[PDB]
C-alpha cells in the first residue's frame, strides 16, 4: 500500500528510541524525511539505517522543556527543508508523581509530558497548513484506565486526548488531520527503567504479559509506529479527532480473561 | 508500506458495490484474493478490474440470508483456494425499520443485518483458526448516535460492535483479530437509495455534508476501504477488538462547528 | 431526594427477580407504582414487601418472547391504570450461545434477549409519549468488553445499547427520555445459575469477585436499582441517550490491578 | 430517595455560583454541609438560603491558584468541622487559549483550570480516606468534542477525566469514590461572560440552544447539580471511575438532528 509519504517532512519528538525511533524508522522507510527532536543524540547504528533508507533524515538535539528551543528548532527545520508535512508528539515519561506529591511535583510531570505537546503543535501549526498536512500524539491507556501512583502523567495522557479532539476541530478547514495513538504495554527502554523501579521486575513484567489479551505479550514498537504512519498518510484522509487503541485487546476486552 | 496481504484469501460480503467494491479492488491492488459473496452479479468492469490486479479474484452468488448459502459458499471457497485468510462482514441496508414498525420488521432487519454477520463467523471461523487470519466487521456510526426511525439497523450495527468485541475475546489464543470500521455519510448506491426516500434528496444530501466537520464532504469508499484492509494486514498485528471510526469527525467532534 | 415519582405507572420486565426485583421495591419505595411483567409467579414474600410499600403494585404474567402477550399486558396495564410513566427492560439471560452453536441458537438467544425490548419499546412509546415517560434499559458489561462463548447475547446486549442511542433521538421531541443501565457483576438467581454450569462454581465465584476494582466484592442488585431509577425521575431531566456504568471499576479502570 | 448525606460534609470549590452553587444548595436540601471554596463573597441571598436549609453551610475565601491557600482552607475545615466527607472539584473558567496563544497563555489557563483540581485531591484526600469519602470533578463535553480556540481549556478538562480514572485506581483500597459530570450547555455566569466575547451575543446562544437534541434549551445548574450528589451519596456506592453526561444528548447523539 502506498502511503504517498515520499519526501514529506514529519518531525518526531523522542523520535531517536522506543516507539519514537520506530516511527522514525518505518518513516524513512516510507521515503518520508524524519527529523529527530530529542535531548540526547542518536545511536550511530540507528542514524546508520535511518541514512540508508533516507539519507535527508536528520537529528537536531532540543530539551523539549524549553519553549526557546521547540521554537529555534522547528524554524531551523523549515530552515532546511522548506516545508514541514507532519508533527508526531511522542516524548513522554511514566514519572510516578502520584496523589501524596504536591503541586509543584505535579507540574513538573505536566512539563515532562504534556507542555511541549502543546508547545510543538503551537510552533508546527502555520507550517502544517501550508501544507495540508497531520498531527498524531502519542497518549497512553492510562489516560483511560487510570494506573495508580501517575496523577501527573496520566493528566498528561489524557490533556494529550483532549487536544487531538480540539486540535482536529480548530484546524478541520485547514485540512490539517490530528489523531491519536494509544499504546498500553510496549517494551522500550522507558519501559525497561520504570518496571526497575518495582520490588521484583522480572516478575512484575512476566505477571503483567500475562494481562494482555492477544498473545500475552507487549505490543512492539514497529506495531505501533505502523498505525502512527498510516495515521499521517493520505490514507487515512478522512481520519480526524481520532484516538486508536494499539494496545492487544488491553484496554477493551473483559478484565477477567486469562 | 507493505501489507503482506499477498495471495491471502478474504471473503467480502457485499463485495463489489460501494464499501465492499472497494475493499475488494483495495485486496486485488495488494494482491490479496478477495472472493465477493453477493447476491447479484457484479458488474463486467468491475470484475474486469479485479481480475487485472489479482486474475484469481473470483465472486459466488449467495443471499446471505440463507444459512445453507452462505455455509454452502465458505465450503466452496475453501474448495477452491485451500485456505481462508479474512472475512468482511460488510453487506447491510438502512431499512427504516422504526419504533413504529412492529416485531416481524424488526426481525426482518436483523436477518437483513445482524443475523449473517454472525452466520458468516460461524462457518469462517474453523478456516480463519488455521491461518490465523483476521475479521473486520463493517458497522455504522448509528449504533453510538442514533438517527431516528431506524430501530432495526441501529440494533443491529450495534450488535456487531458487540459482536467485534466478543469475537476477539473468543479467538485471542488461536491469534485470530476481529476489529470494526464505523463509517458515518459515504457515497455508495446505498446512500443514493437512501437519500432518495426523502421529499428533497438535492436539499437532504447537500444539508449533511455541511455537517462533515473534515471537509463538508462524504467520506469515500476508498477510504473506509483502506483503513478495513490495514486492519485485515499483519500491519495491525496487536490490533484487535477495536472499533475505527473513518467518518471525517462526524461522531466524535462537537456538533455546533459549522 | 425527592424523586416526583409519586403514582407514577412503571412497567418493569421480569421484574421480580434479582436486578428487576430491586428495581420494582425502589419505585414502590418512592410510592411509584410498579407492574411486574414477568413468565413465573413472583415470591409471595416479595409481593407482600411490595403491596406494603405501595399497595397498587401489580404483577401480569407475560411470556415476553410472544409479541401478542406484550401487546395485551401493555394494553392491561393501562385500562387499569390509564397511563404509564415509565418502561423498565430488563428481563434477560446469558445463555452461553458462541461462536459453534449456529444460526438457529443465535437467534434464539436474540429472541430471548433483544427482541423483546423492542417489543415492548414499541408496545408501550404512545403511552409514554402522552405523559413525556422514560425508558430504562437493562444492557450488560459483554455489550463493550466481550466474554467469550456468549455470541447471542453479546449481540443482544449490544444492540440494546444502540437502541437506546436511537429511541433517545427518536422520543427527543416527545420529551421521552431513553437511557441504559450496565452492570458487571450482580449476584441474582441468573448469576448462580450461570456460575453453576461452571467445573468450579465456588472458586470460579471468589476468582471473579477478586477482579473488581471497588472492594473486591459483587456489585448489589439495589446498586443497579438506584441508579435505574434516578435515570426514570425527573431529577436527571436532561439525560437522554445515555449509558451509566455500576460495576465498581469493573469495565474502564487497568484490568492489572489487584 | 434518602441519599444518606445528612451532616456530610463537603468542600465545593466555586460553590456559589453556577453549577457549584447548585451544588451547595442541593447539598443543604439533602441536610449535608457544604463549605464553599471560592475568592469573592458569594450573594448574600444565596447564602441566606443555604443558611435556611443547612445553618452550619460555610464559606472561606480562597484563590484556588495559590496552593498554601488550598492548603490551610482545607486545614480550616477540618479544624471546624472534624471530618471530611466530599470534595467536588468545580471551579473554572473557558479562557479561550487556543493554538496561536504560546507557551505562558497555555500554563496559565492550566493554572486557572487543571492544577488546583489535583491541588484540592492533595489536600482532601488523607481525610476522605478516613471518611471513606467521595471526589466529583466537574469537566466539560469539550473534553471529548473540542471547541475550537480552547487548547488550555480543553487539555484541563480532559486532565480532570483522566483524573478521575487515576484516583479512583488510587483510592478504591480506601473505599474513596471518585466520579466526574460532564455538562455541555449550562446557563451560568461563566456562560453569560463567554458569550459576550462573540460579536452577536444574543443570535449565538439561540444558535447553541437550537443544537441540544432534547429540548432544545440548556440544561441547567439544577440538574447538573442532581446528577453530582447523586454521585456523592451511597446510592451510587458502586460507581466509581466514571464520567457521567448531563447534557441534553449534546455529545453522543446524531450531529444531524434538528
Ligand atoms: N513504553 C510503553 O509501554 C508506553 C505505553 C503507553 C504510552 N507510551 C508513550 O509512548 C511515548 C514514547 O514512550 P517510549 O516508551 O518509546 O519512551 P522512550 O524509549 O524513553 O523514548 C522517548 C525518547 O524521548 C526522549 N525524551 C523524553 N523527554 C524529552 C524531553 N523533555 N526533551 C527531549 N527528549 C525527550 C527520551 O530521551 P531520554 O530518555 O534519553 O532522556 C527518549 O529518547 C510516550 O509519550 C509514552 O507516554 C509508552
Ligand atoms: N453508505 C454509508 O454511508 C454507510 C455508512 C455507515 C455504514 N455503512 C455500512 O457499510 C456497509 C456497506 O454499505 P454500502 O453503502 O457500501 O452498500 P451497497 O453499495 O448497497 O453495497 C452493499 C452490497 O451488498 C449487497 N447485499 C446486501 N444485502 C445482501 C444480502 N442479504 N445477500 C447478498 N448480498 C447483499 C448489495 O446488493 P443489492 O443492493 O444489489 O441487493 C450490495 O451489492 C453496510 O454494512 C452499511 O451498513 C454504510
Ligand atoms: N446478574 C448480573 O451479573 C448481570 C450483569 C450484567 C447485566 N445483567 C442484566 O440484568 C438483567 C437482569 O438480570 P438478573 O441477573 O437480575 O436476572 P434474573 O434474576 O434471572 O431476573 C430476570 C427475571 O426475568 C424473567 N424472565 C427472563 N426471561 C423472560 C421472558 N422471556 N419472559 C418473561 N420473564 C422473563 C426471569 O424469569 P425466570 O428466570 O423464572 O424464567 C426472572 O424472573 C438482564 O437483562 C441481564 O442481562 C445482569
Ligand atoms: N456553564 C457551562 O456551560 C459549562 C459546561 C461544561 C462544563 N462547565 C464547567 O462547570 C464548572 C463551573 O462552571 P460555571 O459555569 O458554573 O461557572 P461560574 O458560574 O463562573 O462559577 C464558577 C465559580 O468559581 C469561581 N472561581 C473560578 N476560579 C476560581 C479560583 N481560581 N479560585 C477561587 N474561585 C474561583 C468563580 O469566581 P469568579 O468568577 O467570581 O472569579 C465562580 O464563583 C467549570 O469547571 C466549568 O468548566 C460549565
Ligand atoms: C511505562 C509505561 O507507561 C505506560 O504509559 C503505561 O501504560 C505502562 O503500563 C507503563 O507504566
Ligand atoms: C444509508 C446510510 O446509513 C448509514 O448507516 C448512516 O450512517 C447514514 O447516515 C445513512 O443513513
Ligand atoms: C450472568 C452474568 O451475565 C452478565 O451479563 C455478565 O456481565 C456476568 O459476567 C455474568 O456472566
Ligand atoms: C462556557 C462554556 O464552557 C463549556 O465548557 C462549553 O461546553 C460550553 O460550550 C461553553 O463554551
Ligand atoms: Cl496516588
Ligand atoms: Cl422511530
Ligand atoms: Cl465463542
Ligand atoms: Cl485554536
Ligand atoms: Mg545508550
Ligand atoms: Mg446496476
Amino acid at each position: 500500500m502506498d502511503l504517498n509519504l515520499q519526501d514529506k517532512v514529519v518531525i518526531v519528538t523522542g523520535g531517536a528510541s522506543g516507539i519514537g525511533g520506530a516511527i522514525s524508522m518505518r518513516l524513512a522507510e516510507e521515503r518520508a524525511i524524519p527529523v529527530v527532536f530529542a535531548r540526547h543524540a542518536p545511536d550511530g547504528a540507528f542514524l546508520d539505517a535511518l541514512a540508508q533508507r533516507q539519507p535527508r533524515a536528520t537529528y537536531l538535539p532540543v530539551e523539549l522543556q524549553d519553549d526557546a528551543q521547540c521554537r529555534d528548532a522547528v524554524a531551523q527545520t523549515i530552515a532546511t527543508f522548506g516545508r514541514l508535512d507532519g508533527l508526531v508528539n511522542n516524548a513522554g515519561v511514566n514519572d510516578g508523581i502520584g496523589l501524596d506529591a504536591g503541586r509543584d511535583a505535579f507540574v513538573a510531570s505536566l512539563e515532562r509530558n504534556l507542555i511541549h505537546y502543546y508547545a510543538m503543535a503551537h510552533y508546527c501549526v502555520p507550517h502544517l497548513k501550508a501544507t495540508r498536512g497531520a498531527i498524531v500524539n502519542i497518549s497512553s491507556k492510562t489516560a483511560v484506565t487510570g494506573q495508580g501512583n501517575t496523577s501527573g502523567y496520566c493528566a498528561s495522557k489524557g490533556a494529550q486526548l483532549a487536544l487531538t479532539r480540539e486540535w482536529a476541530v480548530a484546524l478541520r478547514e485547514h485540512g490539517v488531520r490530528v489523531n491519536a495513538v494509544i499504546p498500553a504495554e510496549v517494551m522500550t527502554p522507558l519501559y525497561r527503567n520504570w518496571i526497575a523501579t518495582f520490588e521484583d521486575p522480572e516478575a512484575k513484567l512476566a505477571e503483567i504479559a500475562a494481562k494482555v489479551p492477544l498473545g500475552r505479550r507487549f505490543t512492539t514498537p514497529d506495531e505501533i509506529a505502523d498505525t502512527a504512519v498510516f495515521l499521517l498518510s493520505p490514507r487515512a484522509s478522512h481520519t480526524t479527532g481520532e484516538w486508536l487503541f494499539v494496545d492487544g485487546g488491553y484496554t477493551h476486552l473483559d478484565r477477567a480473561l486469562v
